[PDB]
């Protein structure tokens, strides 16, 4: 009774949540995920002001309202080369990864470590944050609050 929470760093608030390494999470998940760490999807000009920070990934994720994959080089493997906010215009599949946004955030880059769910609520499940150098931060609670989420 685990769950996994690969983390990165935030820009401009926004960042990016992959659930057991994985393409898992719904649309009904995703916001709940971000609730749990006192945080919203993101906004199409949030996540485009954090782009303009330095933020990109190669995974599709929910904003509100959409699913992209921010770019700042193009790579022929993300997102087929493009660059900007890249929208996911064709899919027959509904579970992606999550991006979320904190205002409480710094403004710019910060790759401090995340060590806090600090919006779980009580629950059975093992929840650890994984950040990209490795460092972990487990707690047991939960985030879902649609049953067909579990
Ligand atoms: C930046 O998001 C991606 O393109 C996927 C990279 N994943 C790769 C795995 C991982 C593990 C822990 C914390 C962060 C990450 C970032």
């Amino acid at each position: 009774n685990q769950i996994d929470l690969n983390v990165t760093c935030r820009y401009a608030g926004v960042f990016h949540v992959e659930k057991n390494g994985r393409y898992s999470i719904s649309r009904t998940e995703a916001a709940d995920l971000c609730q749990a760490f006192n945080s919203t999807l993101p906004t199409m000009d949030q996540m485009k002001l954090a782009l303009s920070k330095g933020f990109e990934t190669c995974r599709y994720g929910f904003i509100e309202g959409n699913v992209v994959i921010p770019r700042i080089h193009p790579n022929a493997i993300c997102a087929a080369n493009h660059t900007g906010v890249y929208i996911l215009v064709t899919s027959n599949t509904s579970h992606y990864d999550t991006y979320c946004f904190n205002a409480s955030a710094p403004p710019e880059e910060d790759c401090t470590s995340v060590t806090d769910l600090p919006n779980s609520f009580d629950g059975p499940v093992t929840i650890t944050i994984v950040n990209r150098d490795g460092t972990r931060y487990s707690k047991k609670g939960e985030y879902r609050t649609h049953q067909e989420d579990i």
